[PDB]
């Protein structure tokens, strides 16, 4: 498996029609996950599913610029399951972050961080086994 937290780099950043797989399995007694699209110290797209915000499971998403989180999006709709294998793909579209849980379209984040081609990494964190991170065009 891959070390977690894995640095995937973006090379010259993302543009639409890159699709990002991750696949991995969950942890017994998970608490959090995190994916973080980076452009420098900026997180141009961080993508949060907590297990246990007050005994509740929601996606988190939200942009980091200067050092400070901005305004939270949040998907109750909770497709993860403590112990068992997903897959996360983020299509970048136009406009936005597509993101689809073991194949069933999820939510979408519109750009915060318009220099696209400066987003340059994908951070994967948390209570996972990581077994893969890559993209690819479509
Ligand atoms: C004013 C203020 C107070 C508290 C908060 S809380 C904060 O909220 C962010 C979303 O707005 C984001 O989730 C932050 N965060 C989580 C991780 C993280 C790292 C490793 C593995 C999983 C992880 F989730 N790293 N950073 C989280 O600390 C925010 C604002």
């Amino acid at each position: 498996p891959l070390i977690v937290p894995y640095n995937l780099p973006l090379p010259g950043g993302v543009v639409p029609r890159m699709l990002i797989t991750i696949l991995g399995t969950v942890k017994p007694n998970a608490n959090r996950i995190a994916l973080d699209f980076q452009r420098g110290n900026d997180v141009a797209f961080h993508f949060n599913p907590r297990f246990n915000e007050n005994n509740r499971r929601v996606i988190v998403c939200n942009t980091k610029l200067d050092n400070n989180w901005g305004r939270e999006e949040r998907q109750s709709v909770f497709p993860f399951e403590s112990g068992k294998p997903f897959k996360i793909q983020v299509l970048v579209e136009p406009d936005h972050f597509k993101v689809a849980v073991n194949d069933a379209h999820l939510l979408q984040y519109n750009h915060r961080v318009k220099k696209l081609n400066e987003i340059s990494k994908l951070g994967i964190s948390g209570d996972i086994d990581l077994t893969s991170a890559s993209y690819t065009m479509i």
